[PDB]
Order: structure tokens, then sequence, then C-alpha cells
């Protein structure tokens, strides 16, 4: 593989120090190649694990495109080289604030998680505001899902049914679910353009954990901010949720009253997220998750 490598990056006119080869295998879309040219710079390879490697990243760059124009506060991927059989871009600053670790089940943590600084929620309410208020708009001919607030919450009555039709849901959580999308002040009056995919393993944090940058855009679509704010709650607990939410409102993100009662039951919605990406996927694991999820 790495002889491979070397020679994929040659045929793209890139050139590495061999000795700096290392491999991260965590990615379910590519395989992972980090290694530095032969200035010393850090450069990220993303090798493609399935065919058709144009048509499945068209979205996902038009995203990166939209971010690379418009975002000053955080980084994003910046794929220099774009072919099918190779994704180059050079490494973002800083590192991820966790990873994780699916034998334990959780996160392997850079930050305190016992006392989780205070700069990360301002950094990333800063990052999150900046991001959610780009004018994707203005693009002349976007790929990506675009949601009015009605059509995020149409999208999540769709998903929800659709996930019954195929699992079943327990009758409680169904109910959960039917009040959320049936009380009208708690839905958000604007959507925006969405990372999709926010949590500890691609926020890229410096030494004073400020969010420098986010790494992998797949899930980018323009539709509820709030599926950005699940990883703060479900990591930090409703604290950490109150300090994004209170500095995405300061620095003039869109913000309503009900937001975190909202966002806690999107949190609720988890299994659906789960259960969809079983049937994607095929991977057991997602499978029994969703399962024992649904109730
Ligand atoms: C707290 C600690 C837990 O972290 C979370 O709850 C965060 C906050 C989830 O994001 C939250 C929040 C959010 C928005 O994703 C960031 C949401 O979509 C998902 C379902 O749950 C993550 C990351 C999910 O991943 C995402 O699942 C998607 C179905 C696909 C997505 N990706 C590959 C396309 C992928 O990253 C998912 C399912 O939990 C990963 C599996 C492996 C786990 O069950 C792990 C062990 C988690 O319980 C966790 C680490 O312990
Ligand atoms: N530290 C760091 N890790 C990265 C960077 N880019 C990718 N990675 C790691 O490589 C993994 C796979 O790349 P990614 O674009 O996420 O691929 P996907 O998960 O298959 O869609 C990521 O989840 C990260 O763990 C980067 O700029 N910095
Ligand atoms: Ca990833």
């Amino acid at each position: 593989d790495i002889k491979q490598v070397i020679e994929i990056a040659k045929k793209h006119n890139l050139f590495l120090k061999e000795e700096t080869i290392q491999f991260n295998e965590s990615g379910l879309d590519f395989q992972a190649v980090f290694a530095q040219d032969n200035n010393g710079i850090d450069w990220v390879l993303r090798l493609p694990r399935r065919e058709d490697v144009m048509p499945r990243t068209k979205v996902e760059k038009q995203a990166l495109d939209l971010v690379n124009k418009y975002a000053i506060s955080f980084q994003a991927p910046n794929w220099i080289i774009y072919t099918e059989e190779l994704i180059a871009y050079k490494k973002l600053d800083g590192v991820p604030a966790g990873t994780i670790d699916h034998n334990i089940g959780n996160y392997i943590w850079e930050i305190d998680i016992n006392n989780v600084p205070e700069l990360f929620h301002k950094s990333l309410g800063r990052v999150l505001a900046e991001l959610h208020s780009i004018p994707s708009n203005k693009a002349a001919a976007l790929d990506l899902v675009v949601h009015t607030p009605e059509e995020a919450r149409m999208s999540m009555k769709q998903r929800m049914d659709a996930v019954r039709a195929k699992f079943g849901v327990g009758e409680n959580l169904w109910n959960r679910w039917q009040a959320w999308l049936n009380d009208d002040d708690m839905w958000p009056k604007k959507t925006g353009l969405i990372h999709g995919d926010v949590h500890a393993g691609h926020t890229m944090i410096d030494k004073d954990a400020n969010v420098t940058g986010l790494i992998d855009w797949t899930e980018a679509k323009v539709t509820d901010v709030s599926h950005d704010f699940i990883f703060n709650y479900r990591a930090f607990g409703e604290e950490g949720l109150e300090a994004l939410i209170l500095a995405y409102k300061e620095i003039g993100g869109y913000y309503w009253p009900k937001m975190k009662e909202h966002i806690i039951e999107l949190n609720a919605a988890y299994p659906v997220s789960i259960a969809e990406f079983a049937l994607v996927s095929g991977i057991e694991e997602y499978e029994q998750m969703a399962k024992e999820a649904l109730e």
C-alpha cells in the first residue's frame, strides 16, 4: 500500500517523504493517508474505498467550495488534488478534540472531559454561526439537499415514518417524536448550510481547545442547523449544549426561544439516524444499535 501510495501521489504531481507515510483507516468512505511533502508540509490523501468517486463526492466538494470561499474563522479541506484515484489536501491545523474508540464505544479525548475548556464552546459557536450564515443561495447550481424550514420539518416526519415502516418504533418513543413534530413553536424559522457530522473526531482544536477547523463534509446540506449541536449535548450534557447555544446566539447565529428544547427532541430522534445508517451501510453493529435504540 505504501508503494502504491507513492506511485499514486507521483501520478498527481505530489512528492512525499516516504518515511512519513501513515495510514488512518477510521473513515468508511476513504482510506486516509498522512504524509509530508518535500517541503515538510503535512498532507492528507483520501483514497476512495468504492467506485464512482466523482459523482459520489460532488456534493461534498460544492459545500467545501462554499466554505473555502466564505469562511474565515475555521479551516476546511481544500482539495488541491481531486481525481477518481486521489483526493489530497493540506492537513488542517490542530488535532481532533477526540477520536472514537469502537471497542470502548466512546471517545479517546484530547481535552479534559471533566473540565471542558469554555473556549471550546465559544469558538465552536463562532464557527457554527459563521458556517450557518454562508449564503448558499448565491450559488448558481447547487446539488446539495436544500430545505426551507417547513421542508426540514417534513423531512424529519417522512424519515420517521420510513424508519417505522422498516424497523418499527416503540409506542412511547413514537409518541414523543410525534409531539415534537406537531409543536409548531419548537421548530426553527430559518435553515442554513450545515456540516452534518459535527463531532469530536471532525473538530480540529488548538492547544487552548479553540476549534480551528472542520474535516469531512460528506453530510453537508442546507437544513435545520440543530444537527450541528447534537454532539455538544451528547458529549458534554445540557451544560455544554447551553454554552454552545449561548455563544452562537451572542455572535449573531439564528436563535429561537425553544432552540434548546428542540435540540433535545432532535437528540431523542437519534435512533432514526442509526436505523438509516444500518440500512445503507450493512454494518452489523449499526443494525443492532438500531434495534435496541428504537425500543
Ligand atoms: C457522545 C459519545 C458518542 O458519540 C456520539 O453520540 C456522537 C455525537 C455521534 O454523533 C451524533 C450526532 C450526529 C449529528 O452526528 C455527528 C448524528 O448524525 C449522529 C447520529 O449522532 C456519533 C458521531 C455517531 O456517528 C455518526 O453516525 C451517523 C449515523 C453517521 C455519521 N457519519 C459517518 C456520516 C457518524 O459520524 C455514532 C452513531 O454515535 C457513532 C457510533 C459509533 C457510536 O455509537 C459512538 C460509540 C457514540 O455513541 C459515541 C462516541 O460514544
Ligand atoms: N488530524 C486530521 N485527521 C484527518 C484530517 N483529514 C482526515 N483525517 C482523518 O481521516 C479520517 C478519514 O477522512 P474523512 O475525510 O473523514 O473520510 P470518511 O470518514 O471516509 O468520509 C477522518 O475521519 C480523520 O480521522 C485532517 O486534516 N486532520
Ligand atoms: Ca470521517
